C-alpha cells in the first residue's frame, strides 16, 4: 500500500476508536465528576483535558 | 490501496467510533457532572475537554 | 481502493458512529448535568467540550 | 509498503485506540473525580492532562 | 518498506494504542481522583500530566 | 425549653431545609438523569432513593 | 432544656439540613446519572440509596 | 439538660446536617455516576448505599 | 446533664454531621463513579456501602 | 454527668462527624471509583465497605 499525508491524518484498519483533533476539544470517554463546593478566584477545580494559552 | 490526504483526514475500516475535528468542540462520550455549589471569579469548576486562547 | 481528500474527510466502512466537524460544536453523546448553585463573575461551571478564542 | 508524512500522522493496522492531537485537548479515557471542597486563589485542584502557557 | 517523516509521526502495525500530541493535552487512560479538601494559594493538589510555562 | 414527641418529629431553629417522611417518597433535591437505552426484564436502571418490599 | 422522644425524632438548633425518614425514600441531594446502555435480567445498574426486602 | 429517648433519636445543637432513618433509604449527598454499558444477569453495577435482604 | 437511651441514639453538641440508621441505607457523602463496561453474572462492580443477607 | 445506654449509642460533644448504624449501610465519605472493564462470574471488583452473609 501507499500513503502520503500532510497532517494531521489518522489512518488505520480494524480499529475500535479514532480521534483526530486540531483545535479545540474532543471528549469521547467516560467521565464522572462529583463535587460539593468550589470557591476561590480563580481555581481550576477538576480539569481532565485542558489547555490555557491566554495572551 | 492508495490514499493521499491534505488533512485533516480519518480513514479506516471496521471502525466503531470516529471523530474529526477542526475548531471547535465535539462531545460524543458519556459524561456525568453532579455539582452542589460554584463560587469565585472566575474558576473553571469542572472542565473535561477545554481550550482557552484569549487574546 | 483509491481515495484523495482535501480535508476534512472521514471515510470508513462498518462504522457505528461518525462525526465530522469544522467550527463549531457537535454533541452526540450521553450527558447528564445536575447542579445546585452557580455564582461568580464569571466562572465556567461545568464544561464538557469547550473552546474560547476571544479577541 | 511506502509512507511519507509531514506530521502529525498516526498510521497503523489492527489498532484498538488512536488519538491525534494538535492543540488542544482530547479526553478518551475513563475518569472519576470525587471532590468535597476547593478553596484558595488559585489552586489547580485535580488536573489530569494539563497545559498552561499564559503570556 | 520505506518511510520519510518530518515529525511528529507515529507509524506502526498490530498496535493496541496510539497517541500523537503537539500542544496540548491528551488523556486516554484510566484515572481516579478522590479528594476531600483543597486549600492554599495556590497549590497543585493532584496533577497527573502537567506542564506550566508561564511567562 | 421543653419538648415531648411521639415521633416522627423534626424540630429545629434557623434551619435551611427540612423533610419529614413516613411512607412513601420525598424528592427535594436536584437530580439529572440522562439515559440512552434500557433493556432487560427487569433491571432497575438508575435508582436514587429506592425501597422494594414486595410480598 | 428537657426532651423526651419515642422516636424517630430529629431535634436541633442552627441546622442547615434535616431529614427524618421511616419507610420509604427521601432524596434531597444533588445527583447526576449519565448512562448509555442497560441490559441483562435483571441488574441494578446505578443505585444510590437502595433497599430490597422481597419476600 | 435532660433527655430520654426510645430510639431512634438524633439530638444536637449547631449542627450542619442531620439524617434519621429507619427503613429504607435516604440520599442527601452529591453523587455522580457516569456509565457506558451494563450487561450480565444480574450484576450490581454501581451501588453506593445498598441493602439486600431477599427471603 | 443526664441521658438515658434505648438505642439507637446519636446525641451531641456543636456537630457538623450526623447520621442515624437502622435498616437500610444512608448516603450523605460525595461519590463519583465512572465506568465503561460491566459484564458477568453476577459481579458486584463498584460497591461503596453494601450489605447482602440473602436467605 | 450521667448516662445509661442499651446500645447502640454514640454520645459526644464538640464533634465534627457522627455515624450510628445497625444494618445496613452508611456512606458519608469521599469516594472515587474509575473503572474500565469488569468481567467474570462473579467477582467483587471494587468494594469499599462490604458485608456478605448469604445463607
Ligand atoms: C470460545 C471461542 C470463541 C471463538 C470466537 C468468538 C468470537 C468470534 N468473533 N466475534 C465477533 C466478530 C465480529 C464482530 C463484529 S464484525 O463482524 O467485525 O463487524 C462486530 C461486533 S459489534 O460492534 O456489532 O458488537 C461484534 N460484537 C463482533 C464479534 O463479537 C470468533 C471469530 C471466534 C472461537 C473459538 C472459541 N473456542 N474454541 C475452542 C477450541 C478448542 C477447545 C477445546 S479442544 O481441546 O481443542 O477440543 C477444549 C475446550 S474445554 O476443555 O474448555 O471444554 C474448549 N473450551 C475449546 C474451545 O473453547
Ligand atoms: C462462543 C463462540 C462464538 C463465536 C462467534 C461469536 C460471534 C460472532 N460474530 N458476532 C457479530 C458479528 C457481526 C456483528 C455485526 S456486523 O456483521 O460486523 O455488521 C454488527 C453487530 S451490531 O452493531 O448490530 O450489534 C453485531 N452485534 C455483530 C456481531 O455480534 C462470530 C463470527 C463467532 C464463534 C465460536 C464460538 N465458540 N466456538 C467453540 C469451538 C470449539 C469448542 C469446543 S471443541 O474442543 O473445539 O469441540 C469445546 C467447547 S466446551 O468444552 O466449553 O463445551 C466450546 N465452548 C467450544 C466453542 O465455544
Ligand atoms: C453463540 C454463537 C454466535 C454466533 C454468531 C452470533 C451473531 C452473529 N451476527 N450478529 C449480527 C450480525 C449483523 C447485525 C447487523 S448487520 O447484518 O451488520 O446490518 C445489524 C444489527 S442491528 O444494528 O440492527 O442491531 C445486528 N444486531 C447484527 C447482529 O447481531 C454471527 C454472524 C454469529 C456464531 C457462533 C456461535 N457459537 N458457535 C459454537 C460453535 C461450537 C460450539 C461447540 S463445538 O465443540 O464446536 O461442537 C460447543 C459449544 S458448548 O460446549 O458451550 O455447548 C458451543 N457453545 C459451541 C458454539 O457456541
Ligand atoms: C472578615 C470578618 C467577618 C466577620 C463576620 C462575617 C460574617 C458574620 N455573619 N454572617 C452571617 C450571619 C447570619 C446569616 C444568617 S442568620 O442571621 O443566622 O439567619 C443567614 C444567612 S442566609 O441563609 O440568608 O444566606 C447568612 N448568609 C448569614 C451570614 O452570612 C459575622 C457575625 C462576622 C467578622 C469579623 C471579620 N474580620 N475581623 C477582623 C478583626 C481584626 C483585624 C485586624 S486587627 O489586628 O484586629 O486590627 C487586622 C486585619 S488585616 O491586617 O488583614 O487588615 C483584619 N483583616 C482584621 C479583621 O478582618
Ligand atoms: C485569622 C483569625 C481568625 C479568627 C476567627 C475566625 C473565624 C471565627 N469564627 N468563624 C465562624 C463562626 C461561626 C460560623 C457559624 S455559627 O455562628 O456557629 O452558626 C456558621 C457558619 S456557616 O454554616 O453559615 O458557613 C460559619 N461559616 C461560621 C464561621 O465561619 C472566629 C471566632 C475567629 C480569630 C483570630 C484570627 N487571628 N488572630 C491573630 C492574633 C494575633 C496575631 C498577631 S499578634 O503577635 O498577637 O499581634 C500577629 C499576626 S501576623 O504577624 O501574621 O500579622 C497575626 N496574623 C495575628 C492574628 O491572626
Ligand atoms: C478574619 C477574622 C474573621 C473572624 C470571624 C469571621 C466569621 C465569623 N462568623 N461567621 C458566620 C457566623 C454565623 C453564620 C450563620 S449563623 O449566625 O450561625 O445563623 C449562618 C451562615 S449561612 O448558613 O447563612 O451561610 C453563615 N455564613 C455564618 C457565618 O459566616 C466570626 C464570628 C468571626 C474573626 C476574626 C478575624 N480576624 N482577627 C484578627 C485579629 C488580630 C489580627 C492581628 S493582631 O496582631 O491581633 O493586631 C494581625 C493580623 S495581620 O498581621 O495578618 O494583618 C490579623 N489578620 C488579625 C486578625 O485577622
Amino acid at each position: 500500500k501507499k500513503g502520503v499525508v500532510h497532517g494531521v491524518a489518522t489512518v488505520a484498519e480494524k480499529t475500535k476508536e479514532q480521534v483526530t483533533n486540531v483545535g479545540g476539544a474532543v471528549v469521547t470517554g467516560v467521565t464522572a465528576v462529583a463535587q460539593k463546593t468550589v470557591e476561590g478566584a480563580g481555581s481550576i477545580a477538576a480539569a481532565t483535558g485542558f489547555v490555557k494559552k491566554d495572551q
